[PDB]
């Protein structure tokens, strides 16, 4: 029986992808309403409630996680008791912006100019050895700053410590590469994906990344291989980069299945969810070859009219079962066509059904 | 919340196709082990246990079924309280071989020669207007008869009443057409698929039916549409035919998703399970266009080595969660590639993992 820290939609989808393989699941989440509960055994409890933690761990074959901000303490507490994939280290690295950048910077992968900022002297200490405008964000929320003074004003009423200074980067687009490494050591890579954000929320994902170079792919995969092996990664790893020209600058890493990959459920030969499961289980990884072209559109804080989205062919609706609320991810729609024209035509139909969707 | 009579694997896959649509499920089944119980709330009770039957229906939005032989009594007993799709009549027709052939004969669809037999005088009465060899099947098991006396030497120890005489048919192959009709009245048709049985159990399904002509397909659909409209059918209907030449004879019908359609989970734009749900929900039906080519091989009373099947590309494993037992359907594997050559290469490698399959 697989145990999953986090009862969100990512966990809900891991379970749905696992039942066909005859697997079992148990989730842990502090909210009785976790949508994964509608699909498997859900244990309600705080991650730092040792009692709930150990109760949930009983009989488990292994433990993995879907909630990216899960307390690393809860993951390490169970690490001794049962197998845990990905390794707790990955959470550590991914949960601290500075620790994240240094790690990749140390692997030899490009990253925006960044500098640690704990004191006003640090802010200046690197405010120029970085640039301007730029971003100042908590290492563990964030604020873009243009004015040389708006910066020293930024740290104020933001914390004043434990922050990171990143040099704003004018990117052509944002892309991400979902990669996977089995318990056996085998690896696999999905086509790059173009992600579009708006209001600080992923709104649309285009796969494969439109135009993506053939060398661009190998480039991303290369960086990904380095990261996974460096961490003894097992499962699915999501790497987000900024694309400037033909360069890739590491932006963020998530030790788990990622939103920018939901299109793999029908748009790839093997979903990221099934592969994550195959990986942590020590089974042969499945093919990541794409099935035509996909457009992943998130459903944020609103419930589109089902009959209307289902009228579009190639459109695959996914409602998470969560209660609708402002800015909340309540589902997504994957449009899988076999020609960019058709794809672009269906996307037109769906854009009229979803708000705040930045597409033309 | 959709309620399903029967907790078998068909119900289990129905629920899996539904969660992505934000649906809920409740199953009713005599066995506490119903594999559907692993994916939804399962009420353990006999279909003729009125107490359990009504307890099960509490609050359901509608009720459908997967148990091929659910007592039609239980289906009609709820038809009053809530919507029931497909209509109970389809269950009556499907459960009586004579009523089945009689029905389709009336629609004008070809059927092997058949004659009712409830006594020695009837056997002869039709045993001549049919011709040996032939099959003497019980209307509700069966026996192939060659000898003029092996016939009379069959009705006994087989009943003697409520049997039907069918004229043995030398078919090129067997094929089935899955059709769907929603409340709205809209309809859809999957590609005909080629089914190969052995030991009286479906062993392999090839989709789309190899070589099937555009005319054959159109005819099969014509019959299907007549049957569906004649029954005010709502949901997925599975029609099995015998292909002899360029014509096909109706052999059997099942008012539900069918085994010969499991390849549609990944081999068609919309699975038979999602379309069945879309139909009974009054939602726009989904495209039935095939995604390349598929081969559906059943897993009978044996658990293949998972690592071994996942080794082959394009292979999709589906373990039902049932306890392995002789003759029991415990899972299946859908292999879908985009070229007949590749398709045959895979089948070759899988055919070494599964016993009793008539391959090549
Ligand atoms: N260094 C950067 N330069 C420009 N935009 C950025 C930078 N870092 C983050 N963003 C934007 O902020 C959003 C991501 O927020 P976050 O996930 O906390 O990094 C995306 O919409 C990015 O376009
Ligand atoms: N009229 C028929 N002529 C030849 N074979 C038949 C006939 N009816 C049924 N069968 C065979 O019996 C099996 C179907 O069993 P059943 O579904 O109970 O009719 C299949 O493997 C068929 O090949
Ligand atoms: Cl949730
Ligand atoms: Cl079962
Ligand atoms: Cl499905």
């Amino acid at each position: 029986m697989i145990g999953i820290l986090g009862g969100g939609q990512l966990g809900r989808m891991l379970a749905l992808a696992g039942y066909p393989l005859g697997l079992s699941f148990r989730f842990l989440d502090p909210s009785p309403e976790a949508c994964a509960g509608q699909v498997g055994e859900l244990v309600v409890g705080e991650f730092l409630d040792e009692g709930a933690l150990l109760r949930f761990a009983e009989g488990l074959a292994l433990v993995t996680y879907e909630f990216e901000n899960v307390p690393v303490e809860a993951a390490r507490r169970l690490e001794g008791r049962l197998p845990l994939y990905p390794p707790a280290k990955a959470l550590e690295v991914a949960q601290d912006r500075l620790r994240e950048k240094t790690f990749f910077q140390g692997l030899g992968v490009p990253t925006p100019p960044f500098h640690p900022v704990d004191g006003p002297e640090d802010l200046e200490e690197g405010l120029k050895r970085v640039g301007l405008p730029a971003l100042l964000k908590t290492r563990r929320g964030q604020a873009l700053v243009r004015t040389e003074e708006e910066a020293l004003e930024a740290l104020k009423a933001l914390g004043g410590r434990g922050l990171i200074l990143e040099g704003f980067v004018p990117f052509d687009r944002e892309v991400s590469l979902l990669a996977v490494r089995g318990r056996t050591g085998e690896v696999a890579f999905y086509p790059l994906v173009e992600n579009r954000h708006w209001g600080g929320i992923l709104r649309l994902s285009l796969a494969p990344a439109p135009g993506a170079s053939e060398a661009l792919q190998k480039k991303a995969e290369a960086y990904a291989l380095r990261a996974m092996e460096a961490l003894d990664y097992v499962g699915v790893l999501a790497l987000e980069f900024f694309q400037v020209g033909e360069e890739l600058l590491f932006n963020e890493m998530a030790p788990r299945v990622h939103n920018s990959g939901h299109w793999t459920i029908e748009g790839a030969e093997t979903s990221q969810f099934e592969n994550h499961l195959r990986a942590v289980l020590g089974l042969p990884l499945g093919s990541t070859a794409p099935r035509g072209q996909s457009a992943m559109v998130n459903l944020i804080g609103e419930k589109p009219p089902f009959a209307e989205v289902l009228k579009v062919e190639g459109a695959h609706l996914h409602w998470y079962g969560k209660a609708v609320r402002p800015g909340r991810k309540v589902g997504h729609i994957t449009l899988r066509r076999d020609g960019l024209k058709a794809l672009e035509e269906g996307l037109a139909r769906l854009s009229r059904l979803v708000s705040e969707l930045p597409w033309e």
